[PDB]
């Protein structure tokens, strides 16, 4: 066929409870014993934010008068069933851009002659159409893919606890300090609050609503949109934001006073702090959520991608501690020597060039890095490495890692934690557990979620960290070329699985001839393309590079691929028409300006949109005012307040050299690389950069759960202790503070962690 007919997905074989479970069951996946939780019932908001009673007596406020809580006197087992479009019964849901595909075929058909090269434009437009679908998969599909989870987690190539393998908090820490160099929160006269308050108290108030305005607000950046998670399932963050406030303030609460308990008390204090967890098990249980992606029609019911879901308390919760300082912390290899970090880039505005000339550069071997994404340039060939399914690789103390990290060099002022230990032991001691190898909800039924949970806050550095630790085995095995056994040996090594998913021989080379060979189009001439200029397809993050002879410099294109497979499968008064200029000039603004057919398609399909919304008075001016916002691409686009018009100018005005933004850091980081800092480190002999604050928090993560206030007195001594050097050597103050832990009997047992004492709690029945 020409043009596909409209595909019916095949139907769901797992759409039923008793037929999951009987799947998970045989494929040795664990179900755990259901738990419930209270009903929610009605409460006056002033009752019980007090504190903020002020913000509903005002216009913009997303504060009800009333909440709903989880603390009604029944309990009930909860239930989340996600609805899967396409469907047998409902295939409409996501139709094929045909009309994109019928315009070009028409454009080719109109070129007198003919061209091969114009033809594959249609060609492969046609072969996404067919061979993809975008929509939300099936429950055969987020089913067979939790097992492959399981299967990267177990089994093949088990995940490893970083600690018991040689690494140590600092010694990891000092590895991101140059994989992911970080800087305080706030960066002003005036910073940000130290993490020693409840939510509510983040929100402070100077105009009495009587004199004119003045609200600080100090909570983290939160979609409104995306799904309030386990406690209220059905609703939006932006429909719960005092509950999810509410429940944050009182778990923290409790957890203060649990912590700051009596000794010599009737009945044992563990007992006490370990069921308040357990009352809140629903903060460790993620919304099994089918992402809804263009998928291949013959995977349809194997492989759906799934984000966990976090109850939005668990995630503000966490990203009190990550956003503030990840937020100001545009570091990475742009504008610091050595950084192999990607953390902030953005292809335009001359970010794809600098890459371009970091990899003409002679030095090799060398590596960049992005969450679970790895890129290495070895013997003149680019790798583009993935962790294979990063996630389900991420173990518990992996993620605490992470948390130490982010305290130490974000939360510390000269080794002054700038957090009490109500954080220090949420942060430590119970996110990690949260949201790591704790469970999932879908259907009815409570599941085991092997790995991090694919979407809590901290995600991003989680994969980032675990990345960070393969390229450290990856330097001290003298950097082998990645297909090697070497290189492939780093995956029982750290128990994270991986895999090369693009490979370019002679990289050097090829990008020279992209100058060379560049043809006429939007940035070499100024004129529409007739012929697509060459390119290399990197991917890296997704893009692709081409030369630009207007400009002199390399510019970005959306990879081939997704740009095309973007093309077949468009994403979710004449309102229609509006978007369809949005989805046509974004598609063009990504990369369809460098492909003819494509480019001139988008181009005519658009033209009409504004034409008819012309001759009806739509005010389409108004509407692409944040265009950003209605688009699949408009993350790139988001801080360059740019107009949605592809033109050479526009095009020459997006990748106009800009200068890198200024890094935030603390101290200096190691010019010499990762690969100085790997050696250094693999001698057993570091200083202890985290100062008083690493000593806190690894006292904290050493001894029981309740005895976090104690745990820290004895690492402020241990500190003292040292006058003159106390960082000299962490391998010292570390063998020293677990002397003094056990001396005070503070000190959990080896296979009894505070981590695995609240994971334990969380499941408890």
């Amino acid at each position: 066929l020409l043009i596909p007919k409209v595909w019916v997905p095949p139907e769901d074989p797992l759409a039923s409870p008793s037929r999951l479970a009987k799947f998970l069951r045989e494929n040795g996946y664990k179900v755990l014993q259901p738990r419930s939780l209270p009903e929610n019932e009605e409460y006056e908001t002033d009752q019980i934010l007090p504190d903020l009673a002020w913000m509903r007596q005002i216009e913009g406020a997303v504060l009800k008068p009333t909440l709903s809580l989880p603390i009604g006197d029944q309990e009930y087992f909860p239930k989340y069933y996600p609805t899967h479009r396409p469907s047998k019964e409902k295939p409409n849901a996501y139709p094929p851009d045909i009309a994109l595909l019928k315009q070009m075929i028409y454009l080719f058909l109109q070129v007198p002659e003919a061209n091969e090269g114009l033809k594959d434009e249609v060609t492969l437009l046609t072969q996404n159409i067919r061979d993809k679908a975008y929509g939300s998969g099936t429950y055969m599909g987020q089913a067979t893919r939790l097992v492959a989870m399981k299967e990267v987690a177990t089994g093949r190539n088990p995940n490893k606890d970083p600690l018991k393998l040689g690494y140590t908090f600092e010694s990891i820490a000092q590895l991101l300090d140059i994989t992911l160099p970080v800087g305080p929160p706030g960066e002003d006269d005036k910073p940000w609050v130290p993490l020693t308050r409840v939510p509510s108290r983040m929100l402070v108030l100077t105009g009495d609503v009587d004199g004119d305005f003045e609200v600080e607000d100090y909570l983290p950046k939160i979609n409104l949109k995306s799904s309030s998670g386990l406690p209220y399932v059905g609703r939006t963050k932006g429909e719960t934001i005092g509950e999810m406030i509410a429940i944050s303030n009182q778990f923290l609460r409790e957890l203060s006073t649990l912590l700051k308990q009596g000794a010599g008390t009737k009945g044992s204090n563990k007992k006490k702090l370990l069921s308040m967890l357990s009352d809140y098990w629903y903060l460790s249980c993620g919304l099994l959520f089918p992402k809804a992606e263009r998928y291949d029609k013959s995977t349809w019911l194997t492989k759906t991608r799934n984000i966990w879901s976090a109850p939005s308390p668990t995630h503000l919760m966490i990203s009190m501690i990550t956003w503030p300082v990840m937020s100001n912390s545009p570091n990475n290899v742009l504008n610091i020597e050595g950084c192999p970090s990607l953390y902030k880039f953005n292809p335009f505005r001359g970010g794809l060039n600098r890459i371009v000339e970091w990899i003409l550069a002679p030095e090799e071997p060398k590596a960049l890095v992005y969450a679970d994404n790895i890129y290495i340039v070895h013997s003149n060939t680019w790798y583009s490495i993935d962790l294979e399914k990063g996630e389900a690789n991420c173990t518990r103390q992996h993620m605490q890692a992470a948390m130490y990290y982010i305290l130490t060099r974000g939360w510390s002022d000269n080794g002054d934690p700038m957090f009490n230990q109500t954080w220090a032991t949420f942060a430590m001691n119970i996110a990690p557990a949260l949201v790591v190898d704790s469970s999932c909800l879908i259907m009815n039924l409570q599941i085991k979620t092997y790995g991090q949970g694919s979407g809590n806050a901290a995600t991003f550095i989680n994969n980032h960290l675990l990345s960070t630790l393969v390229l450290d085995q990856w330097n001290l095995m003298r950097q082998p070329r990645p297909d090697s056994e070497e290189f492939k040996s780093i995956e029982d090594k750290l128990g994270i699985n991986f895999k090369i998913e693009r490979s370019i021989d002679d990289i050097r080379g090829k990008l020279r001839q992209l100058v060379l060979l560049a043809q006429p189009g939007y940035l070499s001439g100024g004129v529409e393309p007739e012929q697509s200029s060459p390119t290399v397809e990197l991917d890296l993050l997704g893009w692709s590079a081409t030369y630009s002879k207007d400009l002199g410099i390399y510019v970005p294109v959306l990879d081939k691929e997704r740009l095309f497979c973007s093309a077949a499968y468009p994403k979710g008064v004449g309102i229609e028409q509006a978007y369809k200029v949005v989805r046509y000039e974004a598609l063009r603004l990504v990369g369809g300006w460098n492909y003819p057919l494509l480019n001139k398609a988008c181009k005519n399909n658009a033209g009409a949109a504004r034409r008819h919304l012309e001759a009806k008075g739509f005010p389409l001016d108004e509407f692409l005012a944040e265009w950003s916002e209605l688009s699949e691409f408009g993350e790139a686009f988001e801080g360059f307040n740019i107009k949605l018009t592809v033109t050479s100018e526009s095009l020459a005005e997006l990748n106009k050299p800009v200068p890198p933004k200024p890094p935030n850091v603390n101290r200096p980081v190691n010019t010499g690389g990762l690969k100085a800092v790997s050696n250094a480190l693999k001698t057993g002999r570091y200083r202890n950069e985290a100062g008083l604050s690493g000593l806190v928090l690894l006292a904290t993560a050493r001894s029981r759960l309740q005895d976090a206030v104690k745990a820290k007195a004895e690492a402020e001594k241990l500190h003292k202790s040292k006058p003159d050097d106390p960082d000299a050597d962490w391998f010292e103050r570390s063998e020293t503070l677990s002397d003094l832990l056990e001396k005070a009997d503070i000190a959990s047992k080896v296979a009894h962690s505070a981590l695995v004492e609240t994971s334990d709690a969380l499941e408890a029945v």
